[PDB]
């Protein structure tokens, strides 16, 4: 196709012409889009952001390129570094809240990593871990295990939808909640296609797999990895795979993702605390059982809304526009069964095990007064730990996208910071963010996952994409929160593409020290500038900061 | 002073001079020292390899530099740049079988950062961490958390040996041997001073403290860090931390390291394996023990020579040359009521969890004909379960370095593969380095150190350093074991300074890709190359290949 | 002199000792100063800031020259490039609160222009201007046009003290308090050294004076200038004075300042504002008059521990260490028959305009309850009025420096937004300022001084300079306010060396646009970055942001 929307910096019309005949030469007509409709999570859009907070066609593809394998985005990259056309490689493109598939940069082609390049490479029992492609979903992965009766000996570990990119949300250091929660750390040995389009395996896969008749030949991506490979993520040398996450130094094409033995043993829970102020205890009370490891998983600690919406729409409880007070929030927890705070959680392993943490969370949960315990047979068909239970075990479910429909053309944007586990902290970073919310004129909803030694507090903010006056509220809201959250010394983790600069000029410590090292860096391999410029705030060189930063 | 053994490349000795006096007038003549004695653990030296493979001066410091403080190092690093000298920064100096505290280039200057940055800087209880600066040695910290009582809430988690640096050997990827045992996957939040002479602070760290009164004025090395810079890794953008671990990226002032609550219950033990064919009924029974966290620290597997090491010299059990033959090694496993093969462990946590516990790893290991099970009060006085009963809970102890004296003037040299966790395959490594250390000349001396995925197998060469012909036997054998594990598909996972190039050029999948990335970050952050040129293999690009690698 | 203190960046002691020898032949021994005292006001320090925020010695000279002449200074530039050496010119060092004669990078030299560059070049009675060197003070000014009787047909125009450099505090756009007051809108034709070291005049001082045998062979320094030079600022092209004001960009050794003719009738006065929040009803009134010039001066509301503070120190009104309450303000209002809030102005011209503006005036100030209408007549003899009768008629004076010394070793800091000439406004910032003041522990002290469409609020923080915990909440002070008046839409005219980053960090509109441009020019002009670097947060490219920023 010849006539794009908009096209990437400095490339004319007939440039953008001959790369993309260049490109469907290579990988077909049928796998090369040009834009000349938010559409579902079933079936996610590639040209923009679904969630959009600025206007629909702000972040915006040029064209959609989708390769068939490894040889074409290795082409595919020679051809930007031709014609300094910027790439935007995505897996499955549901990154709902943080942008979707949409591009920093206006008239990138978006790289569809996940429509041809879909396989489970292995599944790998005394190693207990498997190795995959941009494609492979959550859901995918999960029907491979059963379809070979896998899940007997090998679980999963699963964010709160099951549409998501294994490798995708493991590159993006997102979160789950069984023991294995910490995607990122449980990952070893990456395939990248470097900016200057070269293969390279982090790890024990840079130690080859030795030769053998069966294998001579391959081309790189096609060899096998070398024993070592996904068992010890460090291999020799500086240990360089962090570098390619939440950053633009490189294009992923096969992660390996260990994966947690069935634990011979299971039994998910929930424990109601009534009042909204029960937060700080709750938090001081898991500190302590989190880091001697009574709390296995990454346990959450849902507000009343979050398991509400996932239940019904703001119009089922309340005909009100402006926020529902506090009364409201405990006839919603009254009539669900739910206190105003939910914690969920699991126990893993042996009966007599399971028994004696069991009875040291009840025993510890029990100084707050009213706390009720759950198993999912205790409550209703409908019940958000009947769904959570699922996730704690790796079983992948779609019944929490729920909650996006809270309002009439809900999209989502996630304001996404760290706190203490400290009932101090957590109260702290609560109040901050539900006055800002109030102010917005928007009901506060979120949920404090639980790691070790910090918790990810996700904000979720939810509005009306059709409403151009909430919109403007949602961003006044959003960037007076990454503000009010810096004063208070916390930081977010992951963002949306709007606030990507804003949130590192947070991390500036020493004059910005840290971007500083990040652009010596991305300049260094990628020259012309073509991997995904400005994410997370990185720019190579030729994108001036006064024309592109937000 | 004047005139050193050793001159950098390309310096003449009155830029030498200039440049020593311009140190001195910094740092004064106390912490400065030119090169114009092998030592001991206890002083060990900083001008070269204690345990010399190669001749003892041939890596060689021209000067021994003590900065006082961050801000001493910032200004080394200009004259550095300046002069084009490099450094290599060292935290305690007792990289023993590794090299010491010896530089890969001779006529370095031996950056001694230890010396006087020495401090505990904060041991946090809430959250369960300590930040530490290089000199802070594992007996220094450990005396600290005794002298403040912190020893009934915090454990550490150390090495065989207490006096090496915390920071150091984390830096390093060093292991451990509680359920903190990796090292550096428990740090969080890292102080780097740059090859151009920057301060960077990694992850959270990188989200600056609010401003208050009490820290308004204060230089960015001493400045406080945010609340969650020790407490969640990964901050926001790119995680650049592993760039800093086996590499010359930069030099490291100051780090977070997760400590280890009081677990609430404690008991090492010891699994006396009678045969050394029963390696492989053992390694079969520890993976699914260690995947399922019935084993919860990192458990060794001593091969009998190493406990008895410990216990004697050669010279106390036979007067032979030659290697002892297997008879002899059954003999002496007798002798100290000891296995072929040994592993050590440790359960922790309350008493019914560890008796469940227990009870499985008892009954697992009981498919092996003649497996004896001791607590520490069941064996002598003198028994390595004792001083490892201490190291499994985090008390530093020195007794295991006597085993460096099988031999008259013993010197140690460590080769590390790393193997799957299975009898398979740690047999087949087994089998090929007993092979070379046969055809050397040398007893075969190791240990496989228990990683979730993967194991840690470090021979221990031990040899005669005043013995010329033994040393090139030694160097023979260290050479002929690289290439002979590569064509097993096993790479070893830190090296001394002579086998650096050649363990680098072993992790050449496609074409060396993963060295040329090395390179080309490595350039860019040291366009002068004045940090550690060559160390892991990175070598600068003024420092031709041809002239430096070994 | 041998060795300084502090070497300026990347410099050596040799190519210190080089230089400064080279210096000492072309200037003298005597002209030239190695720092290897706080002073006074008197004998101003020109080594470092003596009313010192910072240590004393945080921004310090290397050495001071003192230029003998034009090309003195063209040499020292031709050296400082030939070394890279920063060079700080000042005129007289007097700028206190504003960092006084200390460089902002430390190492540098500071150069001296007014020991030696002191004559009043020439003053001109038909186009009623003056031509000035760096040395020529208000005083010295003064005493020049009283000597030759002049004083009846032309006036100066003073700022509050009478020591500071005519050029020195126009380059610096400062205030003054008759009709002539903006003091760098009354410039006209300037000579500047650039950093080239290539002599430049600007405007019409670019159009030379016509040959004629009494000026041939003269240096370019010496030349006289052509009839329009300092009557029309304009010139032809690119108006390229601003370039030099508050910048890095040039070394002025001469300027041009337009003289107002005595006006033939003056008349100073004094309007007491009772109550704290009269402020709001005055610049209320102030706004109209102003804008339709029966104000015609820069007519002064001074806060009412100004003026108790020029009559005596704090010790003098109170014993407390505390800020003084609203109470014991109004009490030493009435102590001193001043208002909350004083309004200083002038009449000036023939007694029936005079008279005009005066009922114009007095009437439109009845609106206030409680306001007193003075005449210098009848105050008392130590009164502020009488000495600022003295300063609105552009007579030089001391007295106001006693307001320095409020506290035991009173430094001062200005902290100075601009304002818009509202009630709305200006109460506003004054809240804003008073409860950051009073947070911190210092008592509000400060001045609004009246322009067009705007106000410049100077709040003068005074602090003990031996007191490090009170220093450090100056620094909290002041880098708070900085944040809270930009979140407000205030920026601040001029600051401190401290603080000039933070303050053109506020000045970010677009992504920083501005500075960006500004880095442009400089480093386009100076490609050595030897003019004073830093100044005003302009940093050559030779200095790192991470580095050198505060
Ligand atoms: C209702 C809801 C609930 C959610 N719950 C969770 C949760 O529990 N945990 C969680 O972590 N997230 C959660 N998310 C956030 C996000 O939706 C998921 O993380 C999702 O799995 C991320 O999208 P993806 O991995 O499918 O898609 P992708 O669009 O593939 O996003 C990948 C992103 O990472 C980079 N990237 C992806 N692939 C590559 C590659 N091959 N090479 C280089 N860079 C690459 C790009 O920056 C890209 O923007 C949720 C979102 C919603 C709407
Ligand atoms: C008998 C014996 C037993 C051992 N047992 C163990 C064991 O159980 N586990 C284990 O891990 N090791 C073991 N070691 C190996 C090694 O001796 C230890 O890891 C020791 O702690 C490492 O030295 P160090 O950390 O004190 O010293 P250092 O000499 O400080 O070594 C640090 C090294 O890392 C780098 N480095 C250090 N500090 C910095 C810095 N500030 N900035 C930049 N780079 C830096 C340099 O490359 C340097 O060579 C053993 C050694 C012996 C002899
Ligand atoms: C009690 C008190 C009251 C004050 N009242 C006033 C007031 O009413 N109005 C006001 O404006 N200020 C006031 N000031 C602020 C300041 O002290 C005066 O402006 C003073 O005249 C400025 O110093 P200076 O001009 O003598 O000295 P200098 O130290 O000469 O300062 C000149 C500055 O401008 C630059 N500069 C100077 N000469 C040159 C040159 N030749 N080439 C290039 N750059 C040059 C440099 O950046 C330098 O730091 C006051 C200060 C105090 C302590
Ligand atoms: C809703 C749940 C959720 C959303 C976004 C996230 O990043 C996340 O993980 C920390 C969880
Ligand atoms: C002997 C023990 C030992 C030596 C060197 C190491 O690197 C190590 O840990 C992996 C353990
Ligand atoms: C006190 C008076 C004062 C101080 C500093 C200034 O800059 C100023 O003029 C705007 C006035």
């Amino acid at each position: 196709e010849f006539r794009p929307l908009t096209l990437p910096p400095k490339l004319s019309l007939s440039d953008f012409n001959e790369f993309i005949q260049d490109i469907i030469r290579i990988v077909g007509s049928e796998n090369v889009e040009v834009i000349s409709v938010d559409g579902s999570y079933m079936k996610p859009t590639h040209t923009h952001d679904p969630h959009h907070v600025m206007d629909q066609d702000y972040f915006l593809a040029s064209a959609i390129v989708a390769p068939r394998n490894v040889a074409d985005v290795q082409s595919i990259v020679g051809l930007a570094n031709k014609f300094s056309f910027p790439l935007w490689p995505i897996s499955i493109g549901r990154n709902s809240g943080y942008g979707g598939a949409a591009p920093r940069v206006s008239g990138s082609v978006v790289l569809d990593m996940g429509k041809n390049m879909n396989r489970v490479l292995e599944v790998n029992v005394e190693g207990a871990y498997c190795v995959v492609e941009p494609g492979v979903t959550y859901h995918d992965l999960h029907n491979y295990l059963e379809a070979n009766n896998l899940r007997d000996k090998l679980w999963l570990d699963v964010p709160d939808l099951g549409g998501g990119s294994v490798l995708g949300n493991a590159v993006e250091r997102g979160v789950g909640y069984t023991p294995y929660g910490d995607h990122w750390m449980m990952h070893s040995g990456m395939e990248v296609v470097l900016a200057n389009g070269e293969l390279l395996r982090t790890g024990m896969g840079a130690l080859p797999d030795p030769k053998r008749p069966e294998t001579m030949g391959l081309k790189p991506e096609d060899q096998p990895w070398s024993k070592i490979a996904h068992l010890f993520p460090y291999g020799f040398g500086p240990y360089i795979d962090g570098l390619f996450s939440q950053s633009n130094m490189g294009i992923v094409t096969k992660i390996g993702i260990w994966l947690m033995p069935n634990p011979g043993g299971y039994q998910s829970y929930l424990i109601t605390l009534p009042k909204d102020g029960d937060l700080k205890q709750a938090v001081d009370i898991i500190r302590p059982l989190r880091l001697g490891m009574a709390l296995q998983n990454v346990p959450t600690i849902r507000h009343i809304l979050l398991d509400a919406a996932v239940l019904g729409d703001k119009r089922s409880y309340s005909s009100r526009t402006e926020p529902l007070s506090d009364e409201e929030l405990d006839k919603i927890a009254k009539q669900l069964n739910l206190g105003r705070w939910n914690f969920y959680g699991a126990l893993y392993g042996p009966e007599p095990i399971r028994r004696v943490l069991w009875e040291t969370i009840k025993d510890a949960f029990s100084a707050i007064p009213g706390v009720k315990f759950y198993f999912p047979e205790d409550t209703p068909e409908n019940s958000v730990l009947r769904v959570r239970d699922k996730t704690m075990q790796g079983i992948p479910t779609y019944d929490e996208l729920k909650w996006i429909d809270w309002l009439p053309n809900g999209a989502a944007l996630f304001f996404s910071p760290i706190a203490k586990v400290s009932g101090e902290d957590a109260m702290m970073q609560y109040a901050v963010t539900k006055k800002r919310c109030q102010e917005a004129g928007l009901d506060f909803i979120g949920t404090f996952t639980v790691g070790m030694r910090e918790m990810h507090h996700i904000v979720c903010i939810v509005f009306n994409k059709k409403d151009l006056i909430q919109k403007r509220k949602v961003q006044w809201l959003m960037r007076t929160l990454i503000d009010d959250c810096a004063a208070n010394g916390w930081g977010e983790y992951r963002t949306h593409l709007a606030f990507m600069d804003q949130i590192m000029e947070t991390y500036n410590w020493n004059n910005s020290s840290f971007l500083r090292f990040n652009e010596v860096l991305k300049n260094a391999v990628d020259p012309n500038g073509i991997i995904a410029p400005g994410k997370s705030g990185v720019w190579p060189s030729q994108y001036s900061h006064v024309t592109w930063k937000l």
